[PDB]
């Protein structure tokens, strides 16, 4: 029934979420996009972008898609791109995991390591993977587009078409909240606009990070980041075009130590390892049940694994460095050797 693997991208599980269930009185769910096939959310993107520049005549056979990508968008890319028969060239940052660079090479990107810097620097991967393109789109006969995952509103609209209807159809209608994290904001602004299009009474939280500018953004009017935070894959300090013309209907500021509180527990009690903005999700979900009181169903969004990011979300040391939460279990058998 499936032809390829781009055909198991999406239709992902809700997975209730137990502890936070319990605490909240209300039916807390979380969305398991870590099951599609290149272990993140970002696989509903990368087809969507990948189809529509397709559509447009952009793509021929052999043709290469460009990207400035921290890692998962650069694999649900890839993975796309070889089943499809068009290649990749992925500008990432040198200081994401390397399991991510190893993802990405075994997959067959080209990648381009730069060093890390603030969108104000040109030099930034995102708006240098953008001149990439227009570099390359000169010599490759077959095109060469730029994915552009957090300008380009295909992002919003994959989640528009599938995420919002997966989760309207396995909630039978009855969910009454959707909260999730900010990389792109193609989850939350089209889960949104397909939520509201089926349920106007839904309602909608940002879930933001220390370091982010957004909750400062649509409570105060003002893109003001303070502090910072160790997940990855969220945290924004501008109005991406995906997010263009967004309001949440509640918004919240989550410290690292909360996330991490629900993280460490989730390991422990519901057999589930997952990445920073789960944490920063599932918290949220915990602020949106307690705004809207016991008996409703809330929903998030569980984006990738926690094995990505060992070395710093579940590093003892690292997290003691910036006064954080540590595992309680990473804190002697006599082993029955015979001879």
């Amino acid at each position: 029934m499936f032809n390829s693997v781009l055909d198991t991208i999406g239709n992902t599980p809700l997975i209730r979420l137990s502890k936070a269930s319990e605490l909240t009185g209300c039916d807390i769910y979380g969305k398991a996009e870590f099951l599609n096939p290149g272990q993140s959310v970002k696989d509903r993107a990368a087809l969507y972008i990948i189809r529509d520049a397709e559509k447009r005549g952009l793509l021929r056979p052999g043709g290469v898609i460009v990207e400035g990508t921290a890692g998962n968008t650069g694999i649900g890319l890839t993975m796309v791109a070889k089943a499809l028969g068009y290649r990749t060239a992925i500008v990432i940052p040198e200081t994401q995991s390397q399991e991510k660079k190893d993802a990405l090479r075994l997959l067959g990107a080209e990648l381009i390591e730069v060093p890390a810097a603030p969108y104000r620097n040109p030099n930034n991967y995102v708006r240098l993977s953008g001149r990439l393109a227009e570099q390359l789109a000169k010599t490759e006969p077959n095109g060469a587009i730029w994915a552009n995952q957090f300008d380009n509103t295909v992002n919003r609209q994959a989640h528009i078409e599938t995420t919002a209807q997966e989760i309207w159809r396995d909630t039978n209608d009855q969910i009454d909240g959707f909260v999730a994290a900010v990389g792109s904001g193609g989850t939350l602004a089209g889960t949104a606009i397909g939520l509201k299009e089926r349920n106007h009474n839904i309602k909608i939280a940002l879930a933001d990070p220390h370091g982010a500018a957004l909750h400062a953004f649509y409570t105060t009017g003002e893109l003001k980041a303070e502090g910072d935070s160790i997940t990855e894959g969220i945290g924004q300090g501008r109005i991406t075009a995906n997010l263009e013309g967004f309001t949440p209907d509640f918004s919240y500021q989550i410290p690292d130590a909360e996330a991490l509180d629900i993280l460490f527990a989730l390991v422990e009690e519901e057999g589930l390892c997952l990445g920073g903005s789960s944490g920063i999700n599932i918290a949220g979900a915990i602020r949106l049940a307690k705004d809207l009181g016991p008996g409703h169903t809330i929903v998030t969004v569980l984006c990738d694994y926690g094995n990505r990011y060992q070395s710093k979300l579940f590093n003892p040391a690292f997290l003691r460095g910036k006064s954080l939460p540590v595992p309680r279990w990473l804190e002697e058998i006599d082993i029955p050797f015979e001879g």
